């Protein structure tokens, strides 16, 4: 029902210049989506992931991963995916493409740049960091007061990274156009995981993928891709799979190096999974880890080192088993992800894989995310970006509504101290509510902020506070 | 007279094992060079590179470039240029080349692999750390002694980061098993940046490119690859140009952020350079930037903002133009560089842009290279260095040759704390005279850390040797 | 109205000079936001100083000089001709329009206004404001001393406020050691019986010992008082 010719748009949102000169040309025979995946790899949040933290922290020199290094496994296994399917699955998949696309430079080219970009404007300090500031907008937000009893300030009482990502990635760059990176149309469509705002009231989709200012921007995407509200891009099951596979081997990984657990734990806990005890995907992985690690054991080793080595291998065999299963997943489920009425929640779900990376995760939960350490680190960012919130509410409350309750020092001093783009676009006159474009412009303050950064900064006027408080 | 098809060839230096079953198979529609992106991407000196500075320090929020960004960087330059060759200049380029070989998925996937692994074996604290060893084993190794006078121990004197990448991938793994990544032959060829050792004495090539204890692997290397000594794969000078035109572009846009110099200054520099005045490339350059410059001044920005964008819109440009001139040169000279005799320094001197490259090299190290802040981080990391070199050195000297002075319980406690690895290859009976293996043994430690590591390693060696040191 | 010329003119071009020197804008900067200001664009004093300023500037990159030693003396240049510019510029003005001035009912706001050094004075202030007024640093030190001052001043009204109306709110041992603390001319003159009134005499002794006050001494006063006024905070 869907057209590829419209999901793999090149074309982007930013009218064509008909001033430019062949001496200003800069693709120098490079197709669209490349330029795309060039543009977010050359962006400044993009070397300002590296700062942001994933599940663990970044300074302890155990080779965690990072936002950065998360990314760009999530963009290199959906560029593999991307060239195995361009490569060899050409015929099944891609059934009608005109022949001015070229599958084997746009497709691996559009997964990697969408994997690469998919957590760009997460808030800082992890998931932990998305649920704080959840949590002060609500309570600063309140729903029952008429100020902000519409629905669309839940935008903001269950704020999204996606959402957040979508709008630096569009509008949130120096030059204030509304055009941001100016992606293509289809990298721009392939990075909405969920389709709906909050005002919809979708069953397929829990969270909601863009804010009310993106909702013209979304709307023209869906219009030039041929998508709509509450359906997918095909591509975006396959970038939300790699993700999904990405941080569950990844950050079981990560647990065994820091110490948290071993592989010994790892395997019996996939052995004594209630559904990972006839998973053939899940037997097959096992074995061959056992095999590897019996050879392993002969060699001499110190047991960190045989640790270490049994994890790899066992990430080199899960993520093998889960791409693959993902891929024919995609391949046998091609037409019902091209239906304008798909309904698919996941592509892990409609795979083999789909036990082995439940067990996964559950064991990441179990044994990272509820591990001491991290829960006091989430606690002390919440702290922060909490803290961090209020300082700044300090000086942006009524500055668009009309109140001059922002005047004294320190709230002229905290304003000036936000970015001066994000503060731009605030001033700018739209048809946004003002308590809507004030929220607004805290989020993304916030969001755009590391953890060393906005730990420095909230040290600094805490310490600019003193006088006020008192 | 070189073959395409030995200097692309995907097999690997560990021998096939053959009691391996369908199950056990991870290709999974995978090119063999493009297993060795992903083998070199996966691996644990890649994420360790974010550690690692650049030039400037890593702590400051600016999204300045480490050297895992840097290598990403030119990683995806050297990507662009593979599939501008692959895709388009096939036929100039590649001429009687087997079928067997699939260039558009091989030659973009080498060029990557062979830009991102291109600096992992550097020592710390940026070029000068690799300078600081040397010094230090001009001065540990003395020339006039007769236990170090042979040219072998040059291999220390003269240390090099390169070398260190080629034994890091090659040897320097946690299985020891001489194969290290087991990555494809013509992937270790073309990692060969200086196809010679320091025993040998060639003009062509400034420094060495390997160590002694590697001198049969890169034999083996170049009997499988039809290359030999003092001859360059083809595709290394694609990624030494890479490499060239993304340190020498963007170091001097972290200056212009950093506020080490403006983005006037760079443009008055360009043009009163004495061979950017009337190159084509240049001119082209600065005329875009300034056409740019003044519709960006019509809008309403920040002057640090406006220096930002007018240097981004100048990477944007600068890094085409040098793109494009590279690719150009390459395509022409193609016949030199498949000949068994080439004697061409760099890509980039063959192309139009050497001038642009050479003035934004002599920027770099006017402004940024030589300023205060970054000498002064250098003298601190040469301290550093050398003083924990100092330490390791009184545990590990003699631990080959006969000695006992290292029985010391500082002595036995700074040998434990070496990684497993290296201590298991120097621990191995191999050839290697046995000042040279504990001087390895040396290298292999003080290369294999990052800066923070380095430094907390230097702190707490220097606590524990208090005791010893009186 | 030459004194007022003379400072517009000192602060304006020491300013961007310090500027320069701090690093928080370059030689060519300046050159740049001259020349495509807009009413600069036309304005020949400001025409003469940046072409005497390029004319030096090249004759100083022929020789061997350091980035920060060339802006140095690019500054250093360009400050010599636009104070000789804008001097002369102002002393023309004033002999021009003398008999303006003598009148007894003379309306001139500014002599730079009525001088032809005008647009680049202007300039050279829009330029101090944007990169040096205005700049992150400035602005967290203006902060810091705007808190020290208003600390200080609530310290400090403490044990003035009822000195003169009459309330005995500053009997206490804080109040009376912070009113000695003040200078003893201020006091004296505080305590003189005229006739202003009670609130604008401490108003006016406030005032007074705030203005006198150095930096350093501003903020040694302000943390001895806090460590002092701990009792009667709490
Ligand atoms: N610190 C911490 N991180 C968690 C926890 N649970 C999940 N995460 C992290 C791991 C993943 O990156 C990610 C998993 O959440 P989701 O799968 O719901 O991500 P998202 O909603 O953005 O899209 P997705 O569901 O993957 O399609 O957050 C937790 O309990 N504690
Ligand atoms: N901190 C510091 N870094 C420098 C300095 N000079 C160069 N660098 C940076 C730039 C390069 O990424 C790298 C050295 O560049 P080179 O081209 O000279 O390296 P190499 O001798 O291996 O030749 P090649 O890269 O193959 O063209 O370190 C310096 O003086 N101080
Ligand atoms: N820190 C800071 N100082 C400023 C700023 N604007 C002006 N100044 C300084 C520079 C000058 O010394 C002086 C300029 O103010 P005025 O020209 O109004 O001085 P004043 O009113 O005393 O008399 P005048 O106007 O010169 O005849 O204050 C600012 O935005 N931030
Ligand atoms: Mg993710
Ligand atoms: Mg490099
Ligand atoms: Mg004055």
């Amino acid at each position: 029902s869907m057209h590829w010719n419209d999901l793999l748009n090149s074309n982007r949102r930013k009218p064509k210049n008909e001033k430019k000169e062949s001496s200003q040309d800069t693709s120098k025979g490079r197709q669209q989506i490349e330029r795309d995946y060039d543009r977010i790899l050359f962006a400044a949040p993009t070397r300002r992931l590296a700062d942001k933290t994933q599940v663990f922290p970044l300074d302890k020199n155990d080779s965690v991963r990072t936002r950065l290094t998360h990314s760009h496994e999530v963009a290199n296994l959906s560029r593999g995916i991307g060239m195995r399917l361009a490569f060899e699955l050409e015929d099944d998949v891609f059934k009608d493409v005109s022949e001015d696309i070229c599958l084997k430079r746009d497709v691996p080219a559009l997964l990697a740049a969408i994997g690469l970009v998919h957590d760009m404007g997460n808030p800082p300090f992890g998931a932990q960091g998305a649920k704080a500031m959840s949590e002060w907008f609500t309570k600063n937000l309140p729903e029952h007061s008429d100020n902000y009893k519409d629905k669309i300030y839940g935008d903001f009482r269950h704020f999204d990274g996606n959402s957040q990502t979508l709008r630096l990635v569009t509008k949130l760059q120096i030059l204030n156009d509304t055009y941001g990176l100016n992606l293509t149309y289809a990298t721009l469509a392939s990075m909405i995981k969920y389709p709906r705002s909050s005002e919809s009231d979708s069953s397929l989709w829990k969270k909601h993928g863009f804010f009310l200012s993106e909702k013209d921007v979304v709307q023209d995407i869906w219009n030039n891709t041929g998508l709509s509200e509450g359906v997918r891009h095909p591509f975006t099951y396959i970038m939300e799979a790699c993700d999904d596979i990405a941080y569950s081997v990844l950050d079981a990984e990560d647990i065994i190096k820091k110490g948290f657990a071993s592989f010994h734990d790892l395997i019996d806990f996939i052995q004594s999974n209630q559904f990972c005890k006839e998973d053939d995907v899940a037997k097959r992985v096992i074995e061959n880890c056992k095999k590897i690690h019996a050879d392993y054991a002969q060699q001499k080793l110190s047991p960190a080192e045989l640790n270490d080595m049994s994890m790899q291998m066992f990430r080199v065999y899960a993520i093998a088993e889960l791409v693959d299963a993902v891929v024919i997943a995609f391949k046998d489920n091609i037409n019902e992800f091209l239906n304008d009425t798909c309904e698919i929640k996941d592509l892990i779900s409609c795979s083999s894989g789909k036990n082995l990376c439940q067990a996964l995760k559950k064991f990441d939960s179990s044994r990272g995310y509820q591990h001491r350490s991290v829960l006091k680190l989430e606690l002390e960012g919440s702290n922060y970006i909490k803290g961090l919130m209020d300082m700044l509410w300090l000086g942006i409350k009524g500055r668009a509504t009309g109140d001059t309750q922002y005047d004294t020092p320190f709230g002229r001093y905290v304003y000036g101290r936000i970015s001066e783009n994000y503060r731009r676009i605030f001033e700018q006159e739209n048809n946004l509510p003002a308590c809507y474009k004030e929220a607004q412009l805290l989020a993304d303050a916030i969001s755009g902020m590391t953890d060393s950064y906005l730990i420095a900064l909230h040290d600094e006027l805490r310490a600019l506070h003193q006088y006020e408080c008192r």
